[PDB]
RNA sequence: UUUUU
């Protein structure tokens, strides 16, 4: 190895990425399939935002239940939202592309849906939404000038609380068995005694 | 990776 120079560290192309977002390869398998859907070609970012807006005020599981009709196209949510479930990318993956600019979109003017009963004290209520950690991300699609204001530290601590919170919400209702058959669960629904509701 | 109901 030559021992790095400063020229060679003063012409460097400073580029990142993040696996947090969908890679550059699957953001072209989302378009190409976007226009076979009949949607226009410049605006495909419209679409793609109206449907982080869905999944900014119900979540971004892959179990959620998109319903809606698009009022940019003629295009059901369902089928964006099916598309961007394929190649690889999950739909959360895909929202954290956008999250800085649906920061901009929708904060400190609309909370998200699902907040007066997710947990967050009334004082942290913008960040009550997943994929929250797509604008600590220089990676993802930032807005123009910037975003209207950082995240607070409050908001922040909030998201990792209850981001845990949740996650001991969907492991607690499941099981560590490794197999659905039947002579490995023995019937058994869940493997976890009610831990999983109290204190 | 897992945050819906």
């Amino acid at each position: 190895f030559p021992q790095v120079t400063q020229e060679q560290m003063n012409a460097f192309t400073p580029h990142t990425t993040s696996n947090l977002l969908p890679s550059p390869e699957q953001l072209t398998t989302i378009a190409n399939l976007l226009v076979a859907a009949k949607v226009p070609a410049a605006s495909t970012t419209t679409i793609a935002l109206e449907l982080v807006n869905f999944c900014y005020d119900n979540g971004s599981s892959t179990y959620t239940a998109v319903v809606g009709p698009s009022s940019l196209a003629e295009v059901s949510l369902s089928q964006v939202a099916n598309i961007v479930k394929a190649s690889g990318t999950s739909l959360r993956k895909f929202c954290r592309f956008f999250a800085p600019i649906i920061w901009n979109l929708r904060t400190d003017k609309t909370p998200p849906a699902n907040w007066e009963a997710n947990g967050f004290k009334p004082t942290e209520k913008f960040a009550a939404f997943d994929f929250f950690d797509g604008v600590e991300n220089p990676a993802a699609m930032q807005p123009p000038g910037g975003l209207v204001r950082t995240p607070s530290q409050a908001e922040r601590i909030a998201n990792a609380t209850n981001k845990q919170v949740n996650l001991f919400q969907a492991a607690a209702q499941d099981n560590n068995f490794a197999s659905n058959s039947a002579f490995i669960t023995k019937g058994q629904l869940s493997s976890n005694s009610p831990t999983i509701q109290y204190l």
